[PDB]
DNA sequence: TATTAGAGAACCCTGATGTTAA
DNA sequence: TTAACATCAGGGTTCTCTAAT
């Protein structure tokens, strides 16, 4: 029997959301967001990236709810609350150790 | 300041495994092969796959050591055995419900 | 059955231009 | 103007399907 079009659906979701976390940069990106906030630029500096391309990776996390932020002047502070990043990201530290 | 190169790589590792799991179709086998064995044709018919494009799906995911095979000669058999694989599976569906 | 090649799109960088607030 | 980010434009790389008269 052929699978139902809802399951199709929900594989289709959860693939969008895995593969927004599907990069070691983003990875990184997130772990550090959910441990606490950070300016574009310390991000930057802290995964060894420039600003376009971590301001690109910031907003494909966006893209998919991944990230919150809060306006200070010109600068802009990104965290983590999202319950499935932690859930993913706990599930990665209880394989690799 | 920044990540040293061991997390980058702890990253670049962890990011392959989710890379090989961040596909629908390839999510619906991996469910599929973690909760019985099946033979390639089945697989193709309930996951709605062409013979070729399954092979190639399935082909990735040996190339990430996430799956079996046994063989019956003309038949052959895939399943999952992964610890990681149901892992992530399970927060998934601890997330989606 | 697994392997190939090719089209079309998504990815991910660099570098330049936009947007927004002091 | 400067400062901190966002987005655009391009080009090389990677994905995932079909065709295999």
């Amino acid at each position: 029997q052929p699978l139902s079009p809802e399951k199709h659906e929900e594989a289709e979701i959860a693939a969008g959301f895995l593969s927004a976390m599907a990069n070691p940069k983003r990875l990184l990106i997130l772990d550090s967001l959910v441990k606490e906030e950070m300016a574009v630029g310390a991000l930057a500096n802290k995964v060894g990236l420039s600003q376009s391309a971590l301001s690109q990776h910031l907003s494909k996390l966006r893209a998919q709810n991944l990230v919150s932020t809060r306006r200070d002047a010109q600068t802009i502070y990104y965290s983590s609350s999202s319950d499935s990043v932690m859930k993913i990201l706990g599930a990665l530290s209880e394989i690799y150790g």
